[PDB]
C-alpha cells in the first residue's frame, strides 16, 4: 500500500516525504496530526494538513473543542481525515518550546496503538522542539502497530536513518 518506505523494525517504517502528499496518494485509514491541546492548526504538520483540507480540519476542530474542551498533552482525539484519510488522529506531543514535559512523548505515542496502521509524523519534532532522534527512539519502543513515518526534511531523514540503532 505505502511505497518507498525503509523498514526500521518489525512495525516501524520511514520515508522522506511530505505527509500531505503521502496522505493524498495513499488515502490511509489514519493520518496522524501533530496537534496542540486547542487543535489550533497554525503551523508545522498541523498547519500543512489543515491547509490541505481547505480549513475544513480547523472548522471541525473548533466545534470539537467547543463541545469537549482542550485535549491533554499526551492525549488524542479521532476526527475526520477529510480529503486526506478516513480519519485524522490528532495527537498532542509535548512542546519543549512551551516548557512541556518530554516524558509525555511516550504517552503521546501510546495513542498510535489504538490503530492497526497509521501514516504519521515524528511526534514533538519540528516546531515542537524535541530531538527528532529521541522521538524516533520513543516511537520504536512504544508503538506496536504499523506506523509509516513521513519525515519532510531530507537532511533530517538522512540523519535519522544513519543514526538509527
Ligand atoms: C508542504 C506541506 N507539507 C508539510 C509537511 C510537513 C511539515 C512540517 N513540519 C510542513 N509541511
Amino acid at each position: 500500500s505505502f511505497s518507498g518506505y525503509l523498514k526500521l523494525t518489525d512495525n516501524v517504517y520511514i520515508k522522506n516525504a511530505d505527509i500531505v502528499e503521502e496522505a493524498k496518494k495513499v488515502k490511509p485509514t489514519v493520518v496522524v496530526n501533530a496537534a496542540n491541546v486547542y487543535l489550533k492548526h497554525g503551523g508545522g504538520v498541523a498547519g500543512a494538513l489543515n491547509k490541505a483540507t481547505n480549513n475544513a480540519m480547523q472548522v471541525e476542530s473548533d466545534d470539537y473543542i467547543a463541545t469537549n474542551g482542550p485535549l491533554k498533552v499526551g492525549g488524542s482525539c479521532v476526527l475526520s481525515g477529510h480529503n486526506l484519510a478516513k480519519h485524522c488522529l490528532h495527537v498532542v506531543g509535548p512542546n519543549v518550546n512551551k516548557g512541556e514535559d518530554i516524558q509525555l512523548l511516550k504517552s503521546a505515542y501510546e495513542n498510535f496503538n489504538q490503530h492497526e496502521v497509521l501514516l504519521a509524523p515524528l511526534l514533538s519534532a519540528g516546531i515542537f522542539g524535541a530531538d527528532p532522534i529521541h522521538s524516533l527512539r520513543v516511537c520504536v519502543d512504544t508503538v506496536r502497530t504499523n506506523v509509516y513515518l513521513a519525515v519532510f526534511d531530507k537532511n533530517l531523514y538522512d540523519k535519522l536513518v544513519s543514526s538509527f540503532l
